[PDB]
């Protein structure tokens, strides 16, 4: 025997690995026009 | 099975690619004075 | 269904027409004496 | 049989649609002279 | 049945135009003498 | 509605019509022995 | 009811006509000497 | 019957009523420096 | 009975009351020397 | 998709175009006189 | 649209235009003197 | 596995390479008759 | 209300005014042996 | 409206039409010893 | 396009056209008994 | 109540009335020589 | 045994090592802009 | 890439090529009479 | 009791007092060369 | 009988009185120099 | 019993007390090339 | 590891590069005629 | 032990140290041309 | 005999004594770029 | 007996104390550059 | 490209060659007289 | 314990003192032939 | 008040008095032998 | 590298080599009377 | 108090008394040889 | 205590100390040949 | 360590060393004929 | 430590020692005809 | 390094060397008949 | 202290000394013959 939580708790495991690919591009996008933003929106100002 | 973060967690993606129309013409059309209120602004006085 | 920063966020797309028309006619009237500030104020000299 | 979270646990899915109407009204709104009152506030001072 | 955020979240909706006319008269006067500011502080000095 | 930039942001219009006249009369009066100074300073000397 | 930044958030409206009165006496001071300060400086020098 | 949650419960409803008068004064009055404060602060300098 | 945030909110009404006299000198203070800083600094130099 | 500072920041691109044509005038029309001013107020000297 | 610096920061095109008639007068009267100067100044001398 | 912040953070890189080409013809055109400005504005006054 | 450039501004008036008795005295000196200069110097030379 | 600077900046009309009768009275009188001083200096010689 | 400087900072070429005219009538005039001055003054004399 | 820039933002007025004494001095003695100047440097020459 | 957040909650200590190099891109292009847009955009101004 | 202040910045290139042509016509044409003015005015005083 | 920022705000009071000897020895001084820079360095040349 | 908040709820009544006194020394002595800072900071530099 | 905000939240007391010698020093030396940048650099220019 | 300011940062060490030619051909070019100016200008007139 | 926010947290330490090379040839190379600019562009205008 | 949650309770005593070191390592590392980001981020900028 | 939060809860006591030295050197270092910035970055402008 | 001070500051080349034929008539009639002058009025006398 | 402002903030204080080697011979250069330049330029022109 | 151009502006008077004694010693002794050289010189050629 | 003011601030060099030969036609023309003005307007005299 | 623009200011007063002794005798001087310069270069003429 | 601009700010008092002794021979070097000019260049001519 | 200020500021240190030699040619040209002018323009007159 | 405007500043001192023996040589040799040219000129006359 | 006024402002010192010998001519030929003029008009008198 | 315009300005004291011996030996020498000119040219004649 052995307890069971190793296993099949560890599908969680997967649960936090997906987001990076989506998860990122909510912010890799909202953080995408975060940067870009600044000197879009900042150098015609000169 | 999945995780369903990824299929509908993405409509965002769409909520950030509406504003660059929209959402650029306000600073397209604030910056849009703003470079041209220097010459606008500017010239007459020389 | 769409996002709606789009028609109403727009409003202030008529706050950037309004001022063309009274916005200019501070420098305009500003640069009005501005420009002629110099001839007015420079030729009797000579 | 199934289990019935399914139908109507999901009505909270037109609790999320309906402000986007209003929901955005008020930032579309606050926002509305957000942008706005940075011209309108801006320009007149050169 | 409908939810009720549509309705009465909406006086808000007057908060913000009611500013319009004295919100504008701060502006409106801060800004009154700021663009004055520059020629009446300005054109005696040529 | 409209935005009230135009009505009362124009009050700086009478900033500038007011000069006109005191503004004038110190460069007209500058201006007014800056013209005569050469004369009056001048043709006493041939 | 109504909301209140319309009577009480004007209280500024004075704030802005007081130094009409103070305020220009310092320009209308430093500008006093300002144009004056051309031909007082200026004519004895021909 | 009924649930007496919407008589008794609503008595919140002057909880916000009343801050309206006292709770702008606050901001009316914080705000009535804040904007002021710019002139005030402002114009002597040119 | 009535809510208790008017009576006992309001003593900050006082907290602003009083920093128009002191609050006042410092940039009536800074103010003093600041217009008066372009003529004294000024005047000599012509 | 693409980003779009570039069809419509452009706009300014007739705000200094515009000037051209009546921004030169006021030099145009300034130094008008400013050339002619040497010979028309220097050859009778002679 | 369009953008008002072309019908409105003409006024000045005014500002040009009348001081030829006055403006004149002063060198058209200094140089008056001027040119007759010379020889009322200079014909008895022989 | 890597961190996804590498391939899609970076679109931003093109969100300042757009800008050279319209973003400079901003000041490629404001500065354009900047430098201009001074010669067309200048050399007639000699 | 009235902007009060006109008034306070004026003070310049007198600014020129009082020069004329003093500020001729030094022409009016200066030119005094100027015109004298010529005869008492010339004459004898006969 | 028009610009002021046609019945004001005229005051030095004047201040070249009184030196005509002292600024005159100066050349009249040197020149009047000018001319008489040649015949009563040289026709006693013969 | 074009530079504006060419057409409009021309008309100054009619400022120096004119004065041929009545600027040669000065001279020309002056001129004119310059000459006759000397036979007309020289040769009763011998 | 009043707005406190009234009594104390005037003490400049004072900063600008005590220069008039010592500020001439150093114009009225620069321009003290300035004018004596050309006399006591001219006249010798003739 | 040991407690492992050690080993594996040190993962983000990539997350942080990462960045350095398209992190920095972002500032690093645009700072990229950010310094060479003060003389790109000031020297032909002189 | 290449940055674009060189092909763009370059038109102010022709603003100083055309006052070459109208902008010589002014010392050419004023500097016309300049030269003759001496002969023309000089030779028939002999 | 009392609001604090009355007595002890005040120190600042002092910060702008001390300036006025020593802050004045630098412009008193940069100034002290700045008007008799003008003769020191002008009346030799004539 | 009475609930026991009142009384003894109340200490804390005096835990927001004491910090008026230290309280405001840190600001009171931040914002010392925080006013004072402007002037010491920035009249030399005229 | 009291509260003890009051002795020991003072040391920051003495954290405002230690730059005033260091703290200015650092403006006490940038202010000090400050001014006398304004001389060393521009007297010579004469 | 290192931290990347310094390769990437310094692409702006050609931002400064590429103006040395065509941005002195604009003072290379206005300057051009500056000095110039003088000469093909001043030598007519003697 | 001790606590570690004083050898790892100093790493910046080197954020730092690094930019003083790099950092520097930009102000380094913007000052470059920044005083060099005076004198290129200044002299040959004498 | 004793309670024995104190020799074995207490392992947790190092639960806390290792994350010191990586603890640390990610705000020590987080930090470690927070600072030094502001400075690497900040001075290009001038 | 005593509670035992005083000698133990205390040794945070130590964990204020030791940033001081390496917590400063970041501000102090940052802030390093920070004040020179100002004239290593200023004074070669004029 | 060339200079045009070439073919157009030539037209005074046209200044002085008309002048020979009336320039001349002058004295070629002053003269005409002078010689002339001589025995008709000499030859009679013996 | 002290606080560590005053000998690390310090070391700006040969970011001060650096300068005036090399920040004096820009200066120092420029404006040595600032002066130099007047006669150089000015006295073959006698 | 009153404007001390007046009092101190005259001290001019006397640099313009003082020449009559010395300044005519030096015309009236040049002038001294300027009328008798004619006879000294003149008469022992008869 | 090199600075570019030596190849192309040098077309100048040109600009004062052209007027050698229309330049002295203008006094070698003026002068060219000049001379022959004395003999041809003085022999006949004898 | 009072202002020190008024004791530290005039140290000036003293830079336009030293000349008169030193700035007298170089026209005192040039002068010197200016009136001599006629009799002594004159007289031997006769 | 006292404030620290007074013994420290003042160091800039020798900065305008230094340049009389090297500043005035630059003046007094260049005005050297300034008065010396005329006479050297001036006296042979007669 | 050192600041980088001083071996990189320097490079302006040859802007100001390459103008000497074209620099020069330009008032050397400029001057060049300035004082050939005086006699190639002067000796053909007497 | 002293100011460094003493050793380096006084190259221009060179400046002016220089042209005495060339900016003589264009007097002493544009003089040196001067006094010549009259006699040279002069002589055979009689 | 030296300066170089002194190679090339010397160019002039041919401009002089060059007249002698038409410069002459003109005198010598003008001069030429001078004498000539005497005897060839005189001897056949008596 | 002293202004050093008394000692240094001085120079030019020796610039007027030295031509009177080589300043006079050219009239003493022009003049040299101009007195020897009429006896030398004169007496053989009777």
């Amino acid at each position: 025997m052995d307890f069971n939580p190793s296993e099949v708790a560890s599908q969680v495991t997967n649960y936090i690995q997906a987001i990076a690919a989506a998860g990122v591009g909510v912010l890799a996008l909202a953080i995408g026009l975060s940067a870009a933003w600044k000197y879009a929106k900042r150098f015609l100002k000169g």
